[PDB]
DNA sequence: CATACTTGCCTGGGCAATATT
DNA sequence: GAATATTGCCCAGGCAAGTAT
């Protein structure tokens, strides 16, 4: 008797298709040697275009000293940079460098939609968008 | 200005996020027993088995062989599993649940109960459930 | 005092060598 | 040869204590 399944049936099922995802993600941003957490905060910076480590945080989701640690990481590899913030004395700015928008084109040009068709090529486009509009209701 | 990441893989931040609150949820559900999730996940799947190799136990975890070594050494230092040698195999080892582990194994199936499953899909009826497991399974490989 | 990092310690997974058999 | 651990080096997140403004 499985006592996870009996608890959390989703629970098993839910982190196996995150981590396919993940797995996929990585293998095809694999050859231009950016991992799949790096280009989504890539991505989030992208988007804001300018932002401040506390905002991100909230749009990622995860702890703020672990995006520190990210953005230390990014920075290092010169996709990133730390600017000051002309709003307050205590906080940083967060953009991306030449090289940043540089691999993010190339990992769009790259990858494409293939990724997106791998993962759901199992299922319909009306399956995939009550997978996800479910998914978004279990949202809080 | 749009979404590079969203485009590329519109369910991604959706099941991160998801997932995200299952584990946040289950761990602090097991709060006051002082096991994490991914612990108690271990326990269960040595638990079903009764016996298992570390191999078998990879495979119906998913997980990297090295990092469950890992976790089976934590488990080990915390009293809830055992190595021995393995009967079938002279380099194989078998791992198996001391009767502690099999305690607070239990202690948490009578904690969490159905409350985790609830608290997870209130905002959906029952074939919403459904219907999203089935998708979910159709998924995977 | 309140906020924004910042760092340190921990669990945890992925990948790459090793013995061991 | 092939499969089974085990270990080391990474990246990565949660948590808490400390720092800066």
């Amino acid at each position: 008797s499985d006592l996870f399944n009996e608890i959390i049936p989703l629970g098993r099922l839910i982190h196996m298709v995150n981590q396919k995802k993940d797995r996929l993600l990585n293998e095809y941003l694999s050859p231009l040697d950016i991992t799949a957490a790096q280009f989504k905060v890539l991505c989030s910076i992208r988007c804001a275009a300018c932002i401040t480590p506390v905002e991100l945080k909230k749009v990622l989701s995860v702890d703020l000293g672990a995006l520190t640690r990210m953005l230390d990481r990014l920075v290092s590899k010169g996709w990133v940079e730390r600017l000051p913030n002309p709003n307050d004395k205590r906080g940083v700015l967060v953009k991306l460098t030449t090289g940043g928008a540089a691999i993010c084109e190339q990992c769009h040009q790259l990858v494409g939609q293939d990724l997106h068709q791998e993962l759901t090529k199992n299922l319909t486009a009306d399956e995939v968008a009550t997978l996800e509009y479910l998914l978004k209701k279990v949202l809080p």
